[PDB]
């Protein structure tokens, strides 16, 4: 699971870029897309840091059901970095995947 | 190129596991499989460390052409770790690649 953490910040940015989500909603999506080890508790410090670096930002909005939650959205800086991640990832993915099938 | 370094040790183990190679031969293969930034100079400290951790081992063998070179081969410990890398990689690769194609 040591490597899952390398790409976790990028996948969090991707998810948030596509939909405003609150903490529990985020980790649930992460779980169901294959990050089985993540929990709100384990990624919390990463969320605090991504905020301090202004990649994402939480705002208190009312939910479709009424109760007010802290939804996170991506900043312009965060989007720039998301694009960097997508580019790097497709590069490394292609490079490593082609290699490991040589025989 | 910050992420290319995460998986570089594993790809080096893969390559060495498949063929005994000397330093220049190794970096050439790395270049031609898409690690365009690597050079003998840049990966040297990583090779020294992989040796100190007993993942790979160099031995002075004679080349098909005669001159003696320092060829590297993988240790049992190195092979174990290579299998760990292959498992982790296929997991993360699948997880990230499926995610980044949601829309």
């Amino acid at each position: 699971s040591q490597m899952l953490k390398g790409v976790l910040e990028g996948c969090i940015l991707y998810i948030i870029s596509q939909e405003e989500v609150y903490g529990y909603e985020l980790s649930t999506k992460l779980n169901k897309h294959g990050f089985t080890f993540v929990s709100e508790g384990s990624i919390y410090p990463l969320l605090l840091r991504m905020q301090k670096e202004k990649l994402i930002e939480g705002t208190l909005k009312a939910s479709s059901l009424g109760p007010k939650r802290k939804y996170y959205h991506i900043t312009d800086k965060g989007l720039e970095q998301l694009e960097e991640f997508k580019q790097s990832w497709g590069m490394v993915s292609t490079t490593v995947n082609n290699l490991l099938q040589g025989e």
